[PDB]
């Protein structure tokens, strides 16, 4: 019989499309060595042939997506000042003030692209015509608690659209485009705020402005946007049980372990 | 006459190619209507005609290079255990150790990408043929003084190859390779330590080990690799005077102001 320490690095090895089973009568030993031997050839055939990452492909799949659309595709300092978590409404009522990661007196990790997003709306007003497009994939930290869903280091799809063309309607053809183009099932469950479930997963929350915190930030027009977490939909789409598979890691590389 | 402050409003909104200058007899107000109406226009034709971010369509077309040329694509964390830059030898009698961005008691934003590349490595070495061949582009941090040419936030590419054929004449013909490609002017200049040169600008350092090093970090094989930023490439490439106008940023957007 397996322990319960040996049937966690079996698990480790497994592929979500392996066809084998732990519950089996084959020892340990075997069983590693079989699973070892797959982990290998996986890896020297993403060497071979392929050899892009996961989360490098996704990100520049989205952004051909989203520069085809109209979005602007946009670069935005990672840390940012801490004061623009204030000015999010992030007051210590919210969960979300529990989670900066502090950097200096005055800055921290981004939690979050919507005061960099906020920020870029309201410059680019200035000087592009109606409607502005824009949109930014990068990291973002947040301090969880251990989940199969939740990362403290990911990456962060955010998209906004203001002026004309603001409505509900546009904003799902938006995201139901997006994600019949990657290939993955959501259900839409719902100014207005929209999530984007699969399962019991988020996989995005949406909002369509005017909001009162706008006026902060200095806009004054109606928008659209979504948040996507880069990570959940690598978890989805290649059935991984657990995010990490999906993370910035020295532990997985495309889902596969490294420790071999 | 124009002031050293209305001096410094007009600089930020030209344009290195720009044929206009700030010495003729043209007041304050028509010259700066007149770069805010190029600026505009420059924002208006990237947004009508490409809308790609200099600095994410530069990590593609580094990207595509070294996958094309073998090198695994490494995406790895950002934040980083604190005890890494111990292990890399960064005592306090080197600059680097007064440079670390610390997070918690135990982590720190990254100033380099040798600790992750190292332990992809040595991970890697038990699954792939020799040669290993791997890179990752990503951000990293460190403290500087005011300089044109540093940022506290920047990309960093970084590439190394472990095993057969790591010589210094491959590492060369891989740096020269990638530059003419690129399109940017150098020199290098000289286990080894190499550094390539565009001017007084450092663009990269490159090494080939073996060194006393790679004990700490499991590695026992010859290599040779190179680290270069990107935001000092793209600062040549498009000639700009300042580094700021190629970060990630909220006041450039591919080297036009964004306060207009
Ligand atoms: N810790 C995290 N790890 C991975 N993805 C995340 C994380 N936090 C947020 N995201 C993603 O980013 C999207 C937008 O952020 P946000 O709407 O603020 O998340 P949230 O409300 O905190 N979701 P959740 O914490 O799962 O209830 C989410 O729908 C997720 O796709
Ligand atoms: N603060 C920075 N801003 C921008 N690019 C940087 C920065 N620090 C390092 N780089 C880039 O990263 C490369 C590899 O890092 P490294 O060799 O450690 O730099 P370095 O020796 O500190 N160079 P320098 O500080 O200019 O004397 C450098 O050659 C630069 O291209
Ligand atoms: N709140 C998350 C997700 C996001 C991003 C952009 C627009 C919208 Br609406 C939501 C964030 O600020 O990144
Ligand atoms: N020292 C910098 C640059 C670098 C990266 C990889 C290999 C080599 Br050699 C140099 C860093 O560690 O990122
Ligand atoms: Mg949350
Ligand atoms: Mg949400
Ligand atoms: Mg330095
Ligand atoms: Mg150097």
């Amino acid at each position: 019989a397996l322990t319960k320490s040996q049937t966690d690095r079996l698990e480790v090895l497994l592929n979500p499309k392996d066809e084998i089973s732990l519950n089996s009568g084959k020892p340990f030993r075997e069983l590693e060595s079989e699973l070892l031997s797959r982990r290998k050839k996986d890896l020297q055939q993403i060497y071979a042939e392929e050899r892009e990452n996961y989360l490098g492909k996704l990100e520049r799949e989205i952004t051909r997506f989203f520069v085809d659309r109209g979005f602007l595709e946009i670069k935005s300092p990672i840390l940012i000042p801490l004061e623009y978590i204030e000015r999010m409404g992030i007051d210590n009522d919210t969960e979300l003030s529990k989670q900066i990661f502090r950097v200096d007196k005055n800055f921290c990790l981004r939690p979050m692209l919507a005061p960099n997003l906020y920020n870029y709306l309201r410059k680019l007003d200035r000087a592009l015509p109606d409607p502005i497009k824009i949109f930014e994939i990068g990291p973002c930290y947040r301090k969880e608690s251990d989940g199969k869903e939740h990362l403290e280091e990911f990456t962060m799809l955010g998209f906004q659209q203001m002026g004309s063309g603001c409505t509900r309607e546009n904003l799902e053809s938006i995201i139901t485009d997006f994600l019949n183009h990657l290939g993955i099932d959501f259900k839409i469950v719902g100014g207005d705020t929209l999530d984007v479930m699969h399962g019991d997963l988020e996989l995005s929350s949406a909002g369509v402005g005017p909001i009162p915190l706008d006026r902060e930030w200095g806009i004054d027009k109606p928008w659209i946007g979504a948040g996507f977490g880069l990570e959940r939909l690598l978890k989805v789409k290649h059935d991984f049980k657990n995010i990490k598979r999906a993370a910035r890691s020295e532990s997985y590389y495309n889902g596969i372990s490294t420790n071999l």
